[PDB]
């Protein structure tokens, strides 16, 4: 007479998490005119 | 004879969800320079 008797039961979520960082550097130069007339 | 009988059905809904957050941190520097001439 052979049973089964279970002690614990574990659990493992299936999750995936993700991390990100980033740094940026710009530079932008504007050269404009103007001419007016009246 | 042999049956087979069907008690209940699950159904495992084949979905995937995601979240996403995120800061952003900058800072901007400018130094304009006009010669107006009249």
């Amino acid at each position: 007479i052979v049973g089964v008797g279970m002690e614990k039961l574990i659990i493992s979520t299936n999750e995936h998490a993700s991390t990100d960082q980033g740094k940026t550097v710009s530079r932008a130069t504007t050269n404009s005119k103007t001419e007016s007339n009246t």
